[PDB]
């Protein structure tokens, strides 16, 4: 599996397009990745809800989330689902592991959740799962990001379940991704899947 091969292509997931193409619209925080996306306008969507269905996961599992903070993860998931530029990290369903994400992008992710809390430092599994979704299991204190995630690279790597990599590397850069970008200034990660999938 190689060079080309992996460039403007969607991870086999069960909700990924089968390929990516423009869409006419797409909602909120996921509009960036409009051009060529691998989301339809349902996920998009989908990725803004309270609790998204795309994954039955709470993040208001400790109730003191801020909107600053949410804001981040609903990016991180647009990107997840709709970007064509995952290719060169993408293995066997399939998966994406390890995207370096920029420095700035885990930095600042980190900083506007260090206030809202959360339970685990490793949300990958033993969560309690009564009502279908997921609740702080026993003994699990609600406390600050900033203590279950001591640092950007924690935060970046451990919510989802090391799909992300906190790059070393800055944005503008080429070596590592944003996971999100203003429309007006073009997709910065084109270029970066492009380089790693030629090495
Ligand atoms: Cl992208």
């Amino acid at each position: 599996p190689w060079g080309d091969e992996l460039l403007n292509i969607c991870m086999n997931a069960k909700h990924h397009k089968r390929v990516p193409s423009p869409e006419d619209k797409l909602y909120e925080e996921c509009i960036p990745w409009k051009d060529n996306a691998c989301c339809t306008l349902t996920t998009s969507w989908e990725a803004h809800l309270d609790v998204s269905p795309l994954y039955n996961f709470s993040l208001f599992h400790c109730g003191l989330l801020m909107p600053g903070c949410r804001k981040h993860f609903i990016q991180a998931i647009c990107f997840y689902e709709c970007s064509p530029n995952l290719g060169p990290w993408i293995q066997p369903g399939e998966r994406v592991v390890n995207v370096p994400l920029c420095q700035e992008d885990c930095e600042e992710w980190w900083e506007d959740c260090r206030m809202s809390y959360t339970c685990k430092s490793n949300w990958r599994g033993g969560w309690d799962w009564s009502q279908g979704k997921n609740r702080c299991p026993k003994g699990a204190q609600c406390l600050p990001f900033s203590h279950y995630f001591p640092t950007p690279a924690d935060l970046c790597e451990k919510t989802w379940s090391n799909s992300f990599k906190a790059s070393p590397e800055r944005r503008n850069s080429g070596r590592c991704l944003q996971k999100w970008f203003e429309p007006a200034q073009g997709n910065p990660n084109v270029a970066v899947a492009r380089l790693f999938a030629s090495e």
